[PDB]
């Protein structure tokens, strides 16, 4: 059954019950991300990858199908992130606390919404008996209800109300009349994230992987591309080495490039790329010949018209 995502961002794994002490601010209701990634070393970061522990992330209002419970712990579906996997969404398994369902959210999931567009922003509930907030992620959609001089009003998956500034969203009739992307406004988009510190499986603006954050930037422009970097590099049109244009992205893979898809980036012309390389760094642009990455270049897609 169907159920929507009640907290800024829910990270799914890939066994239910498999926190460690130091993950039980990504599992609460509310979380708190900042708090989990700047608390963990090196190693901590690490240890999600090499235990492969994470499978993705998901944005307050996303909706899910709840297809196992085991405990306190359900397995979903991601809707609105492709893979291979599965036809119906991204599998993972997380805390059932994370998750609501209100009728009026439910109903109003096809109206014109509010799109949260600087890497994250400050939601303000009104009316709220605590006078609660919460801070959302950059790709965060909430239907309108009502937009004065200096804000939004949207609807929470949970069936309150709130309302950002105008500066931190931009509102669209639905994914499919965001308008066409320049190449520009990716690069752009890519652009606000610099500096922020890699997390695995990251798929919003407290953190991005490779493929969460070129997932998420072309997202948020209305093109839907998979979650992850192996099945990106086999969507959109092949692009040839000579050919390579701004927002094209750029995969790279194990053993010289002939082994399986392990990287991502986004072209951005004059030779240099974007992207959310690994734990040790944050979103940063370096040369597309830079040592290492050049000698595993697997090729490139575009997704743009």
């Amino acid at each position: 059954s169907k159920a929507f995502i009640d907290v800024s961002a829910a990270t799914l794994w890939t066994a239910p019950d498999s926190l460690r002490p130091i993950d039980v601010p990504s599992a609460t209701n509310p979380v708190d991300l900042w708090k989990w990634t700047k608390s963990m070393t090196l190693d901590e970061k690490l240890w999600l990858t090499n235990a492969n522990k994470l499978e993705t992330q998901a944005l307050l209002g996303q909706e899910v199908t709840v297809v196992d419970k085991k405990g306190d712990w359900v397995k979903v579906l991601v809707h609105g992130q492709p893979t291979p996997r599965n036809e119906e969404g991204y599998p993972g398994w997380m805390p059932e606390k994370q998750l609501t369902y209100n009728q009026e959210f439910a109903d109003k999931t096809n109206e014109p919404f509010v799109l949260v567009t600087k890497p994250t922003a400050i939601l303000y509930i009104n009316p709220s008996e605590k006078h609660k907030s919460l801070e959302v992620s950059y790709n965060t959609r909430l239907p309108l209800l009502s937009e004065d001089t200096i804000s939004y009003r949207v609807l929470l998956p949970n069936g309150q109300k709130a309302w950002l500034r105008k500066n931190d969203g931009t509102f669209y009739r639905s994914q499919n009349d965001i308008p066409t992307p320049a190449a520009d406004d990716l690069i752009n988009t890519g652009k606000m994230f610099l500096g922020l510190p890699y997390i695995w499986a990251g798929t919003s603006g407290f953190g991005f992987d490779c493929s969460g954050f070129t997932h998420t930037i072309y997202k948020s422009h209305g093109i839907t591309i998979p979650r992850d970097s192996g099945p990106q590099s086999r969507n959109g049109v092949a692009v040839d080495k000579e050919h390579l244009q701004k927002g094209d992205l750029i995969f790279f893979a194990h053993d010289q490039g002939k082994g399986s898809v392990h990287h991502v980036a986004m072209y951005i012309g004059d030779g240099n790329m974007i992207h959310s390389p690994r734990a040790e760094r944050s979103v940063e642009i370096i040369p597309l010949n830079t040592p290492g990455y050049i000698e595993e270049y697997a090729g490139a897609r575009r997704y743009l018209p």
